[PDB]
């Protein structure tokens, strides 16, 4: 049993490939990475681009290497519109050393709550990182969420940075900011804050914040204009997001 175990734990490390999938494959004798090259008719396409960056994607990426991406991510945003607002989000956010991805929660004033799908926002800021040769592949795109692949430009002789995992998520501007704290984390941070709230009288989802009543029934979404707005509703103090281990 040990080898087959070390088998589908191998092919796990491929994004794309779970652990149900890595046993299927494990079990039509289908093992190791070159194993996968010689089948690839039977990955699916985000398995076939987890395969094709598999050792990239095991690479941490550097904060000095965030920042050149996040300026990147900005500077076109802001060329395709001004009014799109954008934010690098998850451990990068909070003074990470290194990230394992670059996580951009992405919004415009076009697109709130109460609207039907508008995928075009999200598929133009794509098209043009993939103009700028930015974006290099797609693992999947959806009518709110896109993840895939990016690579810094080569600085010098040619040399090429390592791929790295990208997503971007579009999301309602009226929801933006309590996007932005719930995907900033950390996950014990936001536990700690979503307690407070309600010892204060409030409700914090990844979404809105409510007030709350004695019988436990939420009110309508507050106004949020900004991060601070929200801890200003629970009278916290705002924690800056090197603040947020916990």
């Amino acid at each position: 049993q040990d080898d087959t175990s070390s088998s589908i734990n191998f092919l796990t490390r491929v994004t794309g490939i779970g652990p149900s999938a890595a046993r299927k494959f494990v079990d039509e004798g289908i093992k190791t990475l070159e194993d996968l090259r010689k089948n690839e008719d039977k990955l699916n396409h985000h398995q076939r681009i987890g395969l094709k960056y598999f050792e990239d994607f095991e690479k941490r990426i550097p904060r000095e290497e965030m920042l050149q991406m996040q300026d990147i991510v900005l500077n076109e945003i802001k060329k395709v519109d001004s009014e799109y607002i954008a934010t690098v989000c998850g451990s990068f956010r909070r003074g990470a050393e290194s990230s394992g991805d670059m996580d951009v929660l992405l919004t415009h004033p076009n697109f709130t709550s109460e609207s039907s799908k508008q995928p075009k926002l999200l598929h133009r800021v794509v098209e043009q990182l993939q103009k700028v040769h930015f974006i290099t592949d797609t693992l999947s795109k959806g009518e709110t969420k896109f993840m895939g692949v990016c690579q810094l430009p080569s600085e010098k002789d040619g040399k090429e940075y390592p791929h790295r995992r990208i997503d971007i998520r579009l999301i309602p501007k009226d929801q933006y900011y309590c996007g932005v704290l719930y995907f900033t984390g950390s996950d014990i941070f936001n536990k700690n804050m979503r307690a407070h709230a309600l010892e204060k009288g409030f409700t914090i989802n990844e979404y809105t914040i409510r007030p709350l009543g004695v019988t436990g029934v939420a009110g309508e979404p507050l106004p949020v204009d900004s991060e601070q707005d929200i801890f200003d509703y629970i009278q916290w103090r705002y924690r800056e997001p090197k603040d947020r281990s916990e």
